[PDB]
């Protein structure tokens, strides 16, 4: 019997413009510890309340373990304390390993299985809300030692409850990373008001961490090298703007490379990038039809 | 005596208080005494709005509840969530005006100080270096707290709501509670507030303020005469009263408390009389504000 605070931090292992994650040890055993900065603030009371009152845990959602503030003088400290994963994000883990196909499918179906958990309402003792994401990426999914991944970074979530039709959006001025936002978020027509709304915007997300994972599947002894969704048509750190001309104006997506057309898993992965892409929200496929796809391509 | 692993730093003395949130303890810390306000789980969200508003926007005041530091700590099925404060040990204004008459002079430095702590938290400071609009939601006599130089400073922002014209995004949280029902406007009671305008909110405030303003004026000595303590109300609602039991007094039966024709000889009754009926009007838009409130009470 110990307490949070005491966890000792060992190195930092993350680094971003909101906060930072540290390996940390707790009576000699390895958890992750978020420090938020005190400007993202309402993301950490936001995946705190999740995980403490809906109670999210899945194989596929990141193990929460603690959470702890503590605040004096205008000084902060803001901690999310989780299931460590010495192998990383998936964007980390991309950078040089390849995939066979049992690999890759490991990988996207676990991230389905996350997100489908996620997105539906479950009823009875051991029930939830549905919730959306609104910042799904690779930097924000973890591998595991056994070849799956977890979703991770709750803060944004919108939840919704069907027997009170209820939308609950909370209030955080962050929004999501500027590289993965669906085309509604960057022309503003997103209809804020509709749960739904959210749900298809983790779906177009998804759709370009799919493309991220595939690029590194092998075959005809081939991959294609490690790059972010729209690498060759916008900058580091992208604008609103840039973004927008992009995905709005030009009606941009990813391209499919020649070599994916010959294998079967490519193929059927291609076609579901394309239904996640639709310009029209409303058109894209739901997480429960990706992950029953990807079920019966392995 | 007691420390928790929520803040190993702060001995619990003991309790002096209960609300709608717990327990509120006086504690030590370095040497001072601190008050230690305890939430339950269940109440996380009003841990947190009382928190941000006290960090961020960087609320003082001398006449609210100076904010000294906030901790909480959560695992699966065990969540620990405390607010600490600077401790009064003349305790509320509720408790004060039990066991205390007032004259003149610390009747108004009572109404002035409690004015001047809501116009501060109503006012919306415009530019740079501004501050939202805030509107507190449950005020009462319980929430004000006594200080030994005879003014007052408003407690409790649990329930608080804050706007600021730059950000385009109006919202009353998403905790479950309302204001204590003795204290309730009558446009929340029959439905017609108008949720949508922020300012709803601040007549809200002002109607409730002048139940206080009741209730303070009443303990004044005038000419050797005063009246016992009574909460507004005390003769037509029972003890914990509904939302239903207040609906039909105030609405429906259109009752307001009482104001002794008495108190009209008085000078400074008088003005105070004045300001209740101007908190009460039936109308929210043609109640005084806090700022109107202030300015009145500072010409006395
Ligand atoms: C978003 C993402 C993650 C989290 C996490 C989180 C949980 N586990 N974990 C592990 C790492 C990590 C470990 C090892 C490495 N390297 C080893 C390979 N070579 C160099 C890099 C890199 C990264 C980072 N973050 C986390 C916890 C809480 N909120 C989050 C929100
Ligand atoms: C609402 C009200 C208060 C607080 C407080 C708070 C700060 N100081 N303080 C002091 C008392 C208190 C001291 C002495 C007495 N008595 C001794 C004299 N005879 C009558 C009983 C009674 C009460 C109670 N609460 C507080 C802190 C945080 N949120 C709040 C929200």
């Amino acid at each position: 019997r110990t307490v949070a605070r005491d966890i000792t931090l060992l190195e930092c292992v993350g680094k971003g413009r909101y906060g930072e994650v540290w390996r940390g040890s707790w009576q000699g055993e390895n958890v992750a510890v978020k420090i938020f900065s005190s400007r993202d603030e309402k993301s950490w009371f936001r995946e705190t309340e999740l995980y403490n009152t809906v109670m999210l845990r899945h194989e596929n959602i990141l193990g929460f373990i603690a959470s702890d503030m503590t605040s004096r003088h205008s000084s902060t400290q803001l901690w999310l304390i989780t299931h460590y994963h010495e192998m990383g994000s998936l964007y980390d883990y991309l950078q040089l390993t390849t995939l066979d196909t049992v690999s890759c499918l490991r990988i996207v179906l676990s991230i389905a299985s996350g997100l489908a958990h996620l997105h539906i309402e479950i009823f009875g003792t051991q029930g939830k809300p549905a919730i959306a994401h609104r910042d799904l990426k690779s930097k924000n999914i973890l591998v595991k030692k056994n070849g799956q991944c977890c979703i991770a970074d709750l803060g944004l979530a919108v939840m919704h409850s069907q027997s009170t039709n209820q939308l609950d959006v909370g209030n955080n001025p962050r929004v999501g990373t500027k590289r993965y936002m669906a085309p509604e978020v960057l022309d503003e027509t997103i209809q804020v008001d509709c749960f739904d709304s959210y749900k298809r915007v983790d779906i177009w997300a998804f759709g370009l961490v799919l493309w991220e994972v595939a690029r590194r599947m092998v075959s005809n002894g081939i991959v294609e090298d490690y790059k972010p969704p729209f690498y060759d048509v916008v900058p580091n750190d992208p604008s609103f703007e840039d973004m927008r001309k992009v995905v709005c104006v030009d009606q941009q997506r990813p391209n499919i490379p020649n070599r994916w057309f010959s294998d079967p898993t490519l193929t059927s992965l291609a076609k579901l990038m394309k239904e996640c892409w639709y310009q029209n929200p409303s058109a894209r496929l739901t997480a429960l039809r990706i992950k029953k796809t990807l079920t019966k391509i392995d």
